[PDB]
């Protein structure tokens, strides 16, 4: 018996927040060719999909009294112009000189760096943008990966107030928290548990004052395999807090390790597919619906992040726990280095779609409720019309997900029932569609066989299969209501996209950029932050040898990759925006290629 999702398009109940637009990786290379591709295909998921990137061992690429800040800055400027901000973690031995925080000359060795450099980036970037950063404490601080660097108990609250009186030093406006850890049941955990005591009940090592500022809670929570654990595990950790914390009960908590499993580089079939991508969707919808929905207890719940930036090493190019696949061709003159788009990475761009207010759903089954705890579920979502240049919009996306396992066999049959659509001009919506039979480059590349060295056509095959399944714009039926009987696989991903027709075109395509990939051969990476709506069909690619149409099937990732049969690569390239009533956006500044 058929799966029931309602909505109700009237009914928009609390807001919306978008809190899982973050990734992070460890660094074994930084500013290798390798990291700048991959970084341009995070911040290229479409409306600022991705928005943070958690970086360990940042204060390794800064060395040594005065210091060098010129690797830093190089990964900073590379963050800076792909949209991106660190997730700054305050985490490193400044190339071996700091070695003991018990060290009372080393705490205040400590603080003054801080202060450097966040007055440097403040300069560098403008305040505004530095008091965006989660600045934050050391990785995981009770799993011991301090290297040379001593750190007891005593020894991290030295180190912590360094940290918070440094950025105090910087601006008052900047933001830090920690530790960045699992709180297991004590006596495990001691320098979790025992930084909170030392910031609600401490002395500053600076000040001698009782608190110390603490502005968000992070822990990391793994599933182990399982979606729903890691929702458990944060109630209980969170609610932990709450009643031995009292001063902490409205302080932000975040998991910025919030993963399926532990383990990035081990290989998982499906952390290849859209099983992983449809199982990141439903931790989400998890998460909204039974946490931040106005439960009971309300936990104040703030930050998801995916630990997924890293980069796939061989012979394990799909499966393992990265946004992109990484293909090194070893066989060119020279050597080159390519990146195709798994299905995670492009299932954050449909989680991008959703706007600011949850609209209310239900999933329900020949009469049972269901809520997002089984293996289908939806966000829905709408838009309040900001300027002239956007209007309202409905964004559902079902999932269909058996967590860590896939069901070829299977088939979910499923009634979207949309109802309460404000009336409005020129009401049409789109499908856009993921599962691992239609969407699945690793797919794609068993079928032609497994290339360890893929040529040019083999890659053009593999990217084909990135983009979902989309459907031209047919208009709304009468009176607000939609109806739809679409056949789901398990996994599968599924955003029916209803807007209206605003007033003004598009806006313009911006910080547009040409980047090398091999010989006849390249990627063309944009910005859609002035492009002012997010009912877009596909972005226009014009190039010219002194301009014609570059003709692709539609996609609004803010990615393309140029592997004309030609070879023909040398010229300019403009891009713009085409919307869902065929209607073209201003193009992009020209930017010029010489091979
Ligand atoms: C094309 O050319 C590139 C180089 O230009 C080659 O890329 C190298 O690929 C190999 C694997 O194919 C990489 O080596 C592997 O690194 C993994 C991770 O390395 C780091 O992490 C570990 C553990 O945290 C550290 O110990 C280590 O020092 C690194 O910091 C390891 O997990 C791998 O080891 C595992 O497998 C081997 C068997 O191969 C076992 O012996 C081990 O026990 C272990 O299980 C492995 O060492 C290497 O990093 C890549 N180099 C670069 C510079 O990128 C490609 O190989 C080549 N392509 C082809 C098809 O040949
Ligand atoms: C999510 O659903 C599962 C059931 O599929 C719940 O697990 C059950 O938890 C109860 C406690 O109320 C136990 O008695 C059962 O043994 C569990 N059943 C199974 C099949 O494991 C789980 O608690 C639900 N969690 C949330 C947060 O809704
Ligand atoms: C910092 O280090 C880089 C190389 O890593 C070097 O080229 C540069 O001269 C150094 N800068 C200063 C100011 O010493
Ligand atoms: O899951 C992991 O591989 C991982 F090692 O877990 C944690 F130990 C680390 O802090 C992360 O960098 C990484 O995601």
């Amino acid at each position: 018996a058929p799966h029931l999702v309602q909505v109700d398009a009237a009914r928009a109940l609390w807001p919306l927040r978008r809190f899982w637009r973050s990734t992070g990786f460890c660094p074994p290379y930084v500013l290798s060719w390798d990291q700048q591709l991959n970084l341009a295909y995070v911040g290229a998921v479409p409306h600022r999909g991705i928005k943070q990137v958690r970086t360990h061992w940042l204060l390794e690429l800064v060395t040594t009294l005065s210091y060098n800040f010129t690797h830093l800055d190089g990964y900073l400027d590379l963050l800076r112009e792909n949209q991106l901000l660190p997730g700054f973690e305050l985490m490193g031995s400044a190339s071996g000189h700091f070695t003991d925080f018990e060290d009372k000359q080393q705490v205040f060795e400590w603080k003054d760096l801080v202060s450097s450099l966040a007055r440097r980036y403040i300069g560098r970037y403008g305040l505004a943008h530095v008091s965006k950063w989660n600045f934050e404490t050391w990785n995981e601080p009770d799993h011991h990966d301090f290297d040379n660097v001593s750190m007891t108990m005593q020894g991290f609250l030295n180190y912590y107030d360094a940290c918070s009186e440094g950025l105090r030093a910087a601006s008052p406006a900047l933001r830090l928290g920690g530790p960045g850890d699992s709180f297991h049941t004590p006596p495990r955990s001691p320098l979790s548990w025992g930084l909170l005591r030392h910031c609600h009940d401490g002395t500053n090592f600076f000040t001698g004052e009782a608190g110390v500022r603490l502005d968000y809670i992070s822990l990391h929570r793994k599933g182990a395999r399982s979606s729903i654990s890691i929702l458990e595990q944060e109630k209980v950790v969170a609610q932990q807090i709450r009643q031995l914390f009292p001063k902490f009960a409205d302080t932000p908590i975040y998991n910025d390790e919030a993963d399926p499993l532990v383990g990035w580089s081990l290989p998982q079939p499906w952390r290849a597919d859209v099983t992983y991508a449809a199982m990141v969707v439903k931790v989400i919808a998890q998460h909204q619906n039974l946490l931040l929905a106005n439960t009971t207890s309300a936990f104040p719940y703030a930050l998801l992040s995916n630990d997924n930036a890293f980069l796939s090493y061989h012979p394990h190019p799909f499966a393992q726990r990265t946004l992109t696949a990484r293909f090194q061709v070893n066989n060119t003159r020279p050597p080159h280095v390519q990146l195709l788009r798994k299905p995670v990475l492009t299932a954050m761009g449909l989680l991008a779609l959703l706007d600011e207010e949850q609209l209310w759903a239900e999933v329900s089954q020949a009469g049972t409720v269901l809520d997002s705890n089984h293996t289908v579920g939806v966000l829905a979502s709408a838009h309040r019309p900001q300027g002239p240049a956007d209007a309202w919009r409905a964004a559902v996306l079902i999932y269909a997900s058996d967590d860590t396992r896939a069901h070829p066999n299977r088939s979910v049959a499923v009634t979207l029932r949309l109802r309460g659509v404000p009336p409005g001009p020129g009401l049409v919506y789109v499908t856009r569609y993921l599962d691992n039979g239609l969407c699945s480059p690793d797919g794609e590349w068993r079928r032609l066989g497994r290339p360890v060295f893929p040529t040019a056509e083999q890659f053009r095959r593999m990217r084909a299969a990135e983009d979902p399944v989309a459907a031209a714009p047919r208009p709304l039926p009468a009176g607000g209501r939609l109806t739809l009987r679409p056949a789901l696989r398990l996994p599968s991903l599924l955003l029916v996209h209803v807007c209206a027709r605003p007033e003004k075109p598009p806006g313009q395509v911006t910080r547009l950029r040409a980047l090398p990939l091999t010989q006849g051969q390249l990627v063309l990476v944009w910005s859609d932050e002035h492009v002012g709506s997010k009912c877009l069909w596909t972005y226009e690619i014009q190039f010219s040898q002194d301009y014609t149409p570059v003709s692709r099937k539609p996609s609004t990732f803010n990615l393309f990759v140029f592997s004309p049969d030609t070879g023909a690569v040398s010229g300019s390239y403009r891009v713009r925006a085409l919307d869902y009533w065929a209607r073209p956006g201003p193009f992009s500044d020209p930017v010029p290629y010489l091979e």
